[PDB]
């Protein structure tokens, strides 16, 4: 029943021992014990405990041993709270789910998370590649593009010389093997290893891969109102009356396609409902898909705007 | 006139009895008078009264005695709020509205809120399902597909002969009864079957399940907006001008389909205004269909974000 | 040079005078002279001055005095900040423009902001006005549709009779006169007279009217991209080369059905290009007016949100 | 190991010597050795140092000596915080990165950023513009369309003989100059003039040039799309089988078109796949574009949200 008071950065907090050893392994439930004088800074004529730390989050440790449970203060940011938890002995895996998101949002986001002699023939690669399939410059291929062809090996031999035994490497940089040897469906990949430079496309591969279960997600959803919504129209078309002589809708597998471009308010019109049950079926199926995508779509372009936001204020500071 | 000191966790918060004898039914209003001292904790040479509770929120409770009105600190979360709340006596519902829902939220989302052998056949049992309408087995019907309906129903016997006697079931495993004696319609549902152990679709589940008022919202906005615009449309086609023989808008019901499409940037082409005062109204019914559309949707969206980040912190904790 | 403590709610702060001179019209102001010892509560033992208020709050409150500027906590609501300048004899309208959107949020969101026998009536009307039009009732026109149409314009009478002499109803019910003496165009509206019960029409038609420059703006914005784009494209198209016999944009003002169509990701498809110039130029216009809506779109949607979370919050408490 | 105390503001934080030397160069640091006694303002009865400023932010200063990190309060905005380490002596580029962006975004935002016998002959202008182009006053021109050209220029001069030898003008006012000597490719452009006292305008600009590197990365993802998927869409539509003589995609260049058509969700519908392994491709491009553009288009709109909030609080107080 006896009473203890812990003088935290000037701020003096006052509870009961009985409070203290509520957590025993910590570093305050060593002070319940009577002889913790010998072993910290004890003031013996105010008869209390310095300890030399932000007073403000301390309310919040304390917490803890008052009532049962672990909160995070919403004035203090991730790190200072958790550099306190660590002071104080606190595991910082006690944090209700009201609080843990937030607390745990900047780690989360931190988690370590001849240029122009290669640009130029890069770019004269990709052209070239575009220009065979025009039915411009195949009269039955014409000849300067392969030279140009010519050109572009000659080269990358230069920049890749330097790469195995003088040492995105081996599975992008294979059809300069292949030339003389996906023929160049390959080709394009190689505008990926200069752009490797930009803090954007990083920021992306960095979010691409925080948030492989919201694709998931995506997928499943998008997979779910796809197989139902086709089925519905199939018969909802079925109605409007052999065979389907008056229907785009004649098996439902063709209605995979219609209901995914549905759903995306992409609506080319090559595929669209005809009798008044398909209207309704295809109204609801609009709806359905917008609502569809924007539930994890927000959820995945959190995680970009933070991480963004992030490598970009680490771009502005020395 | 009389002043009293609360000693609350270190912190002394002074008043007068006048302040506390505001709100008579709470544990407060209980020192206000002379018996109080043989019934708290109560210091008698610095005159005060000790407890034992967080000092920071206790100046929001003390609030609403000082001056009329309870508010919630935005500085801690809902649920150490209501823990105090529930501490000295308040009844939570005196909350403003201004801090009512931000305080409620988290409480609002709480809410409490062999099968390798079963997938595969149901996996066999859709595709099928889909096959026997594609008019390449039906030079009508063929067999094979008859004899895997045939082993997909014979095993769908070993799975269900646990269950009502060995005791979405009567709901969902109804076509094994029924493609002996909707006939297939209803055998795409056994697809949630095996899904109900997705964290996400539980929680699509319960969004859809705590947001059943913005959806009849959103839907009463888009059938007033789909008649206004399909009336519009009809009068202004007409004064491009027996009959009607230029314009796609023969009838106002047909223009119903008109303006769903349009409102949702669906667009699929097979009707459009043709007129200036219908391409006019046009550019009206797209605009308003993506207000219209775009107010109620960031509600439903939200409470997916919040529901969602719950249920995936939860599975991240011991 | 002197000094003088308040005690505000317990909190002891100090500051000299001097700094309390500083906005002489306020209650503080009226505390540095030497006789507000009889004017105020004034512990003469302490030598210091008792106010029975929040303590947080006030430091907010002494910043004024102390740099230059008023701004608002983050960690209480605009009420209960309002509440306390009001205590004190602050001017509300030297927040600094920082701090004063989110003080004012729940202020400028406040701002006061037989059944069945009738509606009966109204769907039956609002349906036979809908099918005179259809082309099936016209062999021209048809005789249960005057029949009902009678029906509804004798039971009108019951309803209105019950409004002018024994007294939404003047700007809605003139074609209950016009009917026998736009003859039905106005008959549609009657549909928001069962629906003004709603809590959710009466909350957009706040929200459509606390926002009447954020539509200005959007309303502008489209305005100018469509002429920019309708002009560019004409141009763009013209290269690809008596007259332009090649193009859907035979003129300029035709251009800006494409343009609006385009901007709003609609994309009907009766007009697109066809020259490379034109493909450069869509993409431009695609993009342009995705930014252009989207920049003030999210304004308008968030003050839906702030006033349904209001409403719906009001209809929550008793 | 000595201690001192510091009273700011009423509130009185402790620290030890050693803590206050860990910056050496600040206003604090200058308190550590034995003469400051001398140079602040020293209670030597309580034996402390008087600071008459917030007592609240000052323990988010003092943390930084204690600990080793500056962060930012999130009670607090970003610029009262500035001013107090202005007063403290601490360099604002220490603030950690988790707290860099929202202690920034005001300033960042901050940074600075006859009419009606104008406006008619603009307008007048701006039409006439356009029906030159339309084929029914062009017979091949007109003579009234001249007559009005004539009298807006011979407007034009009493307005721009008022600029240059009486002194967006040279570069906006060369028509002027051109007529009688692209010749009106540039008359529209006037509508500027008139429309920059629009708060609206000046603040799109503002956000247009605070944002121009999210607008370089949001053409860096279209174009590497775009061309990911128009390379994709050529070899998916090939398998389908002397040319390419059923299929729209007849080359890689023409499915750049379709690609940027589609990752937009506009959908014209000219071009779209036909073969199974096409539509494929196609259901992933739509979902590619809808996510690739939602990346950086809300960082875009947020600076939008801020810079328009601030720049109408600013038009709303004295
Ligand atoms: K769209
Ligand atoms: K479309
Ligand atoms: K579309
Ligand atoms: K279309």
């Amino acid at each position: 029943s006896e009473r203890i008071v812990i003088n935290v950065g000037g701020t003096r907090h006052q509870t009961y021992r009985s409070t203290l050893r509520t957590l025993p392994g910590t570093r305050l439930a060593w002070l319940a014990e009577p002889d913790a004088h010998s072993h910290f800074d004890y003031d013996p004529r105010a008869d209390e405990f310095f300890f030399d730390r932000h007073p403000g989050v301390f309310a919040h440790i304390l917490n803890y041993y008052r009532t049962g449970k672990l909160h995070c203060p919403a004035d203090v940011c991730g790190p200072l709270y958790e550099e306190e938890l660590a002071f104080w002995g606190i595991d910082e895996t006690d944090v209700e789910p009201c609080c843990w998101m937030t607390y745990r949002q900047h780690r989360d986001a931190e988690e370590a998370l001849v240029a122009f002699a290669s640009l130029f023939f890069i770019l004269v690669s990709i052209t070239t590649f575009c220009l065979e399939t025009h039915e411009r410059f195949n009269p039955e291929t014409e000849a300067f593009l392969t030279y140009i062809e010519g050109v572009c090996v000659v080269w990358f031999t230069f920049e890749f010389l330097m790469r195995v035994i003088f040492c995105i490497d081996f599975v992008a940089i294979l059809p300069f093997y292949l030339e003389v040897g996906v023929v160049r469906f390959v080709r394009i990949l190689r505008i990926f290893k200069l752009t490797r430079h930009f803090v954007g496309l990083r920021v992306l591969g960095h979010t691409l891969r925080a948030s492989t279960n919201e694709f998931l997600l995506l997928i499943i959803f998008l997979a779910l109102g796809v197989l139902i919504f086709a089925t519905m129209i199939y018969y909802a078309e079925r109605i409007g009356a052999s065979a389907s002589e008056h229907t785009h809708f004649k098996n439902i597998p063709i209605g995979f396609w219609w209901a995914v471009v549905t759903m995306t308010t992409l609506g080319y019109g090559d595929m669209y409902p005809q009798t008044w049950s398909g209207m309704l079926v295809g109204a609801l199926c609009a709806l359905a898909g917008v609502l569809t995508i924007a539930m994890p779509v927000p959820v995945i372009v959190n995680n970009f705007g933070m991480y963004y936001s992030l490598a970009m204020a680490k771009q502005k500071l020395p």
